């Protein structure tokens, strides 16, 4: 068949933020998880959306986090659980929120 699938994930950057990373654990299929410090850079896209595919993923457990001390969530919180792509804002939307 064939074309590079996974979890595509959409952040709307909050101001405040540093440079967005993506940072993921216990993914499904198992496949190689960052570092808290080794979380791959979120691309931007466009406006204060960035994104990031982590291919090759059904399910994944997820946090946006700047390369300082800012998260989402929120310290003491577990990932968001995703599962499907992909676009937040302070709520989960499938297709670009508009």
């Amino acid at each position: 068949g064939h074309m590079a699938s996974g979890l595509t994930i959409y952040f709307k950057k909050p101001d405040s933020w540093g440079t967005p990373h993506l940072y993921y654990y216990d993914t499904n299929p198992k496949v190689d998880e960052p570092t808290w410090s080794e979380a791959p850079e979120m691309e931007h896209y466009e406006g204060d959306w960035y994104t990031h595919t982590i291919e090759g993923v059904e399910s994944v457990r997820l946090l946006f986090k700047d390369r300082g001390t800012n998260q989402w969530p929120g310290p003491g919180e577990p990932g968001f659980f995703r599962d499907q792509d992909g676009w937040f804002d302070g709520e989960w939307h499938v297709d670009r929120p508009g």
